[PDB]
């Protein structure tokens, strides 16, 4: 097994950023739980890709079937098994600034969603095009738009770290 998964108490610090960040978007909505993810072996390559890039990490969100959380968890986010965003701005992973765009656009039923944050590198962005799969030259991530980005696609797995699985209901 290549990670660990650990329940945060929801009065540690750590869960109130979470949670802040993902209220801050989902109104309607009640944190059940929030669990930190470890993988020594993607942590490795994020840090070696961060200090290549030169950028710091951004906490995007993720949302998806429960089924698939060992997957993520363990071999990190992968295009072709996860993705259910429709290709609008290339063929990578669709990570959302805010958590209700990710929430919004999943397809599965709410008995079955969870959502991730995850760390991301996404350097410099430019709008994304349906023929892209990977970034222009001197671009390493696609958005919607430069001015007020909210979708950022991946196309490649080092630029990602799974960070927290937050299960959550209406309220």
């Amino acid at each position: 097994k290549k990670y660990k998964l650990s329940e945060i108490h929801h009065l540690h610090p750590e869960y109130v950023r979470v949670s802040e960040h993902f209220k801050a978007s989902m109104k309607n909505f009640k944190i059940e739980k929030i669990k930190k993810i470890e993988n020594s072996e993607l942590l490795d390559k994020f840090t070696w890709k961060k200090s290549q890039m030169k950028e710091e990490g951004k906490l995007l969100f993720y949302a998806t079937s429960r089924a698939y959380v060992e997957s993520i968890c363990s071999n990190n986010f992968d295009s072709f098994l996860h993705e259910t965003h429709e290709n609008k701005y290339g063929k990578g992973i669709y990570f959302a600034k805010d958590a209700i765009y990710s929430h919004k656009n999943c397809p599965y039923d709410a008995k079955n969603v969870v959502m991730f944050v995850a760390q991301v590198l996404v350097g410099k962005f430019i709008e994304g095009n349906i023929t892209y799969t990977s970034p222009p030259p001197q671009f390493d991530s696609c958005v919607d738009t430069r001015s007020n980005p909210s979708v950022f696609v991946i196309f490649q797995k080092d630029q990602v770290y799974p960070q927290y699985v937050i299960e959550y209901t209406e309220d």
